[PDB]
């Protein structure tokens, strides 16, 4: 809340409705804490990388107002690593 979104705090808002645990999806939360490993302009510059790619979250659930927070919030730090949204044909 001070600056970078906390993983525990995200779970509260991300709780929405009781849903199955992704387990492997938790990687999205490790980015918040991991961002502490990168340093210099590369760390923050990463913030602009996933930023655009995160726009996908809105496209997936644009009807939800929560995406506005996750999109903008994650775009700050989660992107701070530029993990590049993974996708495949299916």
């Amino acid at each position: 809340m001070g600056q970078i979104f906390t993983v525990q705090e995200l779970k509260e808002r991300a709780k929405v409705f009781a849903k199955p645990i992704g387990a492997s999806y938790q990687g999205i939360l490790d980015q918040l804490d991991l961002v502490h490993q990168a340093k210099g302009r590369d760390q923050i510059a990463a913030s602009f990388e996933l930023n655009k790619k995160i726009n996908d979250y809105i496209a997936e659930h644009p009807t939800s107002g929560r995406n506005q927070a996750l999109t903008q919030l994650k775009e700050q730090v989660t992107s701070a690593l530029g993990l590049e949204h993974h996708h495949h044909h299916h």
